[PDB]
């Protein structure tokens, strides 16, 4: 069909087709009288998934042939998304596929509907681990994912009663075509017990088991014949009254049964200590077997371990305790290890995300590793103490242990303390970690402290995502941009080639159809096509502003109402996003967007000029849907407090125009295409603190501005809950009194900056011309570059795109 | 190697080798380089699961098209075993896997020693599902075995302390190749609620439901091209804090977790009763639903439900429920099919063994269940009162619903009430059912009590476990007898042929050497392969009388020390089984068997002149591995408490000769063989009566037997357990003062019975000659045989061994 998606050679396709059906009958065993789609679409998979198999082999023993540094991603996510689409794409099978299930009498597009996300994460951490697999196998690293094999990922969210339900997202219930089970390489894990110190040194008795059984899934490159793996772990009760005891397996296996959904906030529950114990160990035990098969002096020159966020923390006390305990290195010589090994990426400065264990609750579950734990304080403090003689408060401010009613672990310390590097994940936000919250670790040990800005993987988020778009772009300048993105820059020679112009245009009007056609087939929803498409798709969070949203909203209604005869952009406002289950005030921002739906899509004065509608279930894949066809891409966290983003890129990459507050990579992504091509607006971080400093009075806002008046007048008195007139209370209350993230002090330059939006949006040929402005400078933002950088400043590895045999 | 597993051909052997490969680089995703046995064991597993898969789908769709009536037997236990040889076996493959295995470097046996059991049954009824699974696929019957996926089989046994231990049987593990999950068939089943009755009819609402997800699994035929299917349901919650409700899916999932290991003995669980209603609505949606893909008149000419002990009797008030109140027939339209569709298989008379369940369980768990119950014990038993008037007491006997402290509903009553055929499981039994506890329900219907003596599949049962005795037969009689087994008359011709009689001593001998090589590989246990290999396997009882065997043995040890220079045949002396996890008496039983060991292998007097062994963790594959091997068969139940027994059939279909009481199928086989070819011992039923009907004093034999005197005090005193001396005083005391099962009686007679064993044994050409006429005329024993009889007298269809094509 299109030449990005490769060649449909005729033995080739006549390959696939055997395959197909040989898949068919001997796998699933139907014949096509009896086969579902279902039952196609694992046809089709194993016949892309056989296609991995020679190079996965390969790959796997050219690195033990060679022996280069291993790179091990630990996180407690991988946000992963379908594979079958990227299978192919990767494989450049994509068209051969498509041909060969053609010529079978089957829709290859209708079969990837089928397929479940592997929705092993909540955002945007990990989301950036599902594109860094995506990039270091792209890069040709000899890098591994290691996580948790969730039973259950992400929530499956309903809309019912415009309210948030949650149900268990069952992914694996017909099965995943993609992993391959080891259960020859099943590992023990220990908790509980206690530590006996003996001649021999420290001795950890007297624990239970927790067997974790490892499921490999491949990671194919784009088209580099390399094929590395994600190792999840799975919980499995050990071998060794009696129905009960049998019943009882069940609370080890527990252990990996399902993602807790808290997005950006720490609840220290047990059952996720246990979890994030679990990874750490059976993967470092992986990790010290293999490079046993290739003394402990060259274990930093052939492995390095990624932390993502504070989660597989433990990492650190547990390397430490198989180097002293079980190999029996002095603790000095093992630290030193431990740390050259050991590297730390921080996501957010809120502090109700910090991770910070109760001392008690480590004692009982890790008694071992809080004896290391405290180990290591005394030791670092020491250091501290040295640099900084007489220094006390830096001393308490530094310490890995925090006082109080609990005594509890800051596991940022203790990364920190325990890693050669610590990074932010956006220019802003890793000057924000070296100038406040980590700045006494800065001032000690200042060589640590790095930035690597986020990205995006071009293939899942446009290659794949953005079919049209890729191929326009690729007929101008060709295909290695999608592994060397920052060609795209070609493109600002194009933005005044009337070609092109149209070619931008006409893409983005295709997935704008294809989106509403998306929400008619599935829901029922009818869209007016010829909108602006404004979306807001992220976690629901106060500081991320949904809110904020709704107030503008609000404001285009009452605007409307007002002067019903005058011309304004027709709007389809998109907001989308899951809330954790125990959040309350997110729950109810939900169920304010669904009212005011419920309001303004059913006002005759408004028909198809505005609409407002909660996208359900957002997720990697729909994700790939709404984003290619979105004209506005809604970035409006308050400053300060979103560390880089990574929706943002998407966007960016595939044609929308942002509206966004000089936050997180935002600022990165204005500086790369000119702040003249973006829509900045509000307060920046020094004027966020400004208000802190003399204190955030939210009634001011309330008193100079009639319309922001109007709409709390409206939520207060029930408007758009008239069966329920203080339904919105709480939302009302937290707005006017303990609202953390300032949304009315950026209410009304949003306003007026939506105003230019849409000012823009009635010039068609500008809004296209600014498109491409953006589009072609992009390239910044692909999680290629973000790996180079870690593997040259962190790793010490040098990537390399050039083809496995 | 041998004609009887069929041939080697050439292009065969080199298409099982290039798709053993295929397997063993797409499927396991390994190279020659790190794979090890068990891949291998996947590898050929998966090739030759992939010759059924033709025949499986063309057997399906030809039951499809020719509409035949079908055969639904409804088990909880399906005792399979393993199914790689299995199945070579029956699509005549062995030969050709051997020789392209062995061309590979691989040894296929010790492949075949990777396979878990599907270990899903106790014992004798379990089995019996599963040999007659293979017996009606090799009649060409278009039949379906109904169960359970247990998570885990029956426990693994270890023997600690020479105490049983029990351990999970996770069977599971390492994936199961032989099995097709089909979750696009899952259906729902309900539990609780209450019902409604409205203007419809009676309705069950406010239920909870646990899906049944069905996994099938291929059961060949004798080379005859048929692949029935067994259909085993797996219990999944439904798809509609958070973390506690994921977790809390563990509840409803666990009624598929695990097989109940009681082998005669009812506890009304809860969890079992949700188990055995589980099977039964899955089962009958799924009979319902392909009924109706052919108004049901004709329903029971298409559908008979054979149910196999009253597990799942529940079947009976289902059918009627979804007949009357969901396909809204009339209730006698709806009984008089019912009736026709159902019949009832008869395990045992043990009282302890019945199914009463708790009037209130069943009221709670499945209100409408119970209705109906009550509505067919009121039509019931006015059929009762019109045939016997004024007989109230046989009113009070007959009902299903027993009085007492706790109500209870009868379910052998209900299944009699609900069935037009009731079996028994040997002439002797039958017989007793007429005669005793069904006389009432044979006196109001006589027309409905059948016999159907047990049978065994000689397929797993003689081809497969003893490749060497099938060989020696087949070069003299030819192979039709292999699903023929009359034929093995023919074999009396050659009870004179000198060339015969070696080879069925050598036969015999290679077996025992093969059996003690297994011994000493996996336990490191030494057996004396010149000796008489004395074997009692099966479930421990009290009733199957264990501790009878225990006496004897104790009583050749007593002998041995009194007169050490006496010659006497030295004798192996091995008992296997497993004992219910809370059955104190059988713990303490296979304690006492390790016990009498540690005492005799140890007596340098003995030396290797006899070797008491307790045989760990008995199961399908070690009988196939021990039956083969032995000499004697111990089958010594006290007459009239083992209803068939087939561990006794598959003894003399192995060529070993029977030592035994006239009880169950022992009967039969020493009928089929001459009496004077059995070892026949003990009181016969008459004679437990009389003893019962003027009360059994164990002190009588006591007194009147020194030498039985002589072992009670060794066991009384301590002198099997010097450290512990009064360890076995329960087992003395119920001895002596509760024993239900008349241990001494019989003392005197078995002991000068094993006299009679051992002086045939000094005879080996007698001995031989001996076992001849006993495989020759074990032919009845055939499930073949079984089967067809259940198909010509209560199913009505007409069995056929011809080729599908
Ligand atoms: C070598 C090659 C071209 C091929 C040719 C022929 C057959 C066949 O059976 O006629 C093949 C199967 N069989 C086959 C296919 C599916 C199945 O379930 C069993 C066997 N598989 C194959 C593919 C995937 C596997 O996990 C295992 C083998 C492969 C086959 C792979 C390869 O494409």
């Amino acid at each position: 069909q299109i030449s990005v998606r490769g060649l449909a050679g005729v033995e080739n396709v006549t390959e696939l087709k055997k395959n197909f059906n040989r898949h068919l009958h001997f796998t699933l065993v139907k014949d096509r009288n009896v086969a579902t789609p279902r039952d196609y679409y694992f046809a089709l998979a194993h016949t892309v998934r056989d296609h991995l198999v020679g190079r996965w082999i390969r790959t796997q023993q050219h690195y033990y042939e060679k022996d280069p540094k291993r790179i091990y991603y630990l996180s407690l996510e991988f946000y992963m998304g379908r594979t079958l689409q990227n299978t192919m794409v990767n494989l450049a099978l994509e068209n051969a596929c498509d041909e060969a299930t053609y010529q079978l009498g089957l829709d290859m597009e209708e079969l990837e509907e089928i397929e479940e996300d592997a929705g092993l994460g909540n955002g945007g951490l990990g989301r950036l681990a599902a594109c860094f697999l995506d990039s270091m196998a792209t890069l040709g690293l000899a890098a591994y994912g290691y996580g948790i094999r969730y039973e259950f990922g992400i929530f499956n969210q309903k809309i019912c009663g415009g309210w948030q339900m949650e149900e268990a997202d069952d992914w694996l219930r017909y099965g995943n075509p993609w992993e391959k089970a080891r259960p020859e390489f099943t590992l023990p894990v220990h908790f509980y017990g206690r530590v006996e110190h003996t001649s021999q040194g420290a001795k950890w008795v007297d624990t239970q088991v927790v067997l974790a059984m490892p499921y490999d899934t491949p990671v194919p490159g784009y088209r580099n014949n390399v094929v590395n793996t994600m190792r999840l772990w799975s919980a499995k009760a050990p071998n060794d009254g009696y129905i009960q005891a049998v019943l009882d397996r069940n609370l080890a296996e527990n252990i990996s049964r399902v993602l807790y959904p808290n997005d950006n906030f720490f609840e220290g529950k047990e059952l996720r200590l246990k979890q994030e114990y679990f990874v750490v160990a059976a993967t470092l035990q992986d990790i010290i077997r293999r490079f046993k098969s290739s003394n402990f002096d060259a274990f930093p020159d052939k492995v390095a371990i990624q932390l993502n966020d504070t989660h597989p923390s433990l990492a650190i006390p547990e390397l430490m305790r198989v180097l002293v305990d079980l190999e029996r290195l002095d603790w000095d010589k093992a630290w030193e290890v431990t740390v050259k090994t050991c590297a730390y990426t921080n996501h957010t400065v809120l502090p109700e995300a910090l991770e910070r264990w109760p001392v008690h609750l480590l004692e009982t579950l890790l008694p071992r590793h809080l004896q290391i734990i405290y180990e290591i304080n005394q030791r670092f403090l020491n250091r501290v103490a040295a640099a900084f003689p007489g220094d006390v408060d830096r001393l308490r401010r530094m310490s890995l242990v925090e006082e109080g009613a609990v005594k509890r672990i800051n596991m940022a310390h203790l990364c920190i303390a325990g890693s050669h590097a610590v990074n932010g994940v956006a220019r802003i936000h890793s000057e924000i970690l070296k100038k406040t919250i980590f700045k006494d670790f800065y001032e000690l040990e200042p060589h640590k402290f790095q930035n690597k800005t986020n990205g995006i993987t071009p293939r899942r988020w446009l290659v794949l995502c953005n079919p049209g778009l890729a191929e326009i772009i690729a007929e101008r300048i060709g295909e290695e941009y999608i592994s060397d993105l920052d060609q795209l820059r070609k493109l600002l020679s194009y933005v005044d080639d009337e070609a092109f112009i149209r070619d931008v245009a006409k893409v983005k009007q295709e997935n704008k159809l294809k989106f509403a056609a998306y929400l008619e087939r599935e829901y029922k929803v009818h869209i007016n096509p010829n909108s602006l498409f404004d979306v807001q798709v992220k976690r629901i969070h106060e500081y991320k502003r949904q809110l904020l949203n709704c107030l503008h909203v609000i404001t285009l209604y009452n605007r409307i109402k007002k002067e019903p005869n005058k011309f304004v952009v027709p709007r389809t406002v998109m907001i989308g996003g899951k809330a954790a289950p125990g959040y309350h005030m997110a729950k109810m921002i939900i169920k304010l967007i669904t009212a005011i739906g419920d309001v303004v899509n059913h006002d005759p004065v408004v028909g198809d000029r505005l609409r407002v509608i909660f996208l359900e279930n957002y997720r990697v894949s729909l994700a790939e849907k709404v984003i290619p066809a979105a004209d506005l891409s809604e970035q409006i966290s308050t400053a300060g407090t979103e560390a880089s983003g990574t929706g943002n890129m998407k966007f960016m990459l595939n044609g929308a125009l942002t509206i966004g507050t000089m936050d997180g990579a935002n600022v990165e992504m204005a500086e790369e295409a000119g702040e003249e091509n973006f829509f900045i607006f509000g307060m920046r971080v020094e004027d966020v603190d400004r208000l802190d400093q003399r204190g955030y009075n939210a009634q001011e806002y309330y008193d100079r501005i009639p319309e922001l008046r109007q709409i709390i007048e409206q939520l207060s008195s029930g408007f758009f809950s008239p069966k329920q007139p203080d339904l919105f209370k709480d939302i009302v209350n937290m707005l006017m009194h303990h609202d953390r993230f300032k949304v009315f002090a950026d209410y009304e330059e949003y306003v007026k900056c939506q105003e230019r939006v849409s000012a823009l949006y009635k010039n068609p040929r500008e809004w296209t011309r600014m498109v491409i402005r953006n589009i072609a400078t992009s390239g910044k933002f692909s999680s290629d570059r973000t790996i180079a950088q870690y593997a040259r400043e962190i790793w010490g590895v040098e990537p390399s795109r050039q083809r496995l045999p």
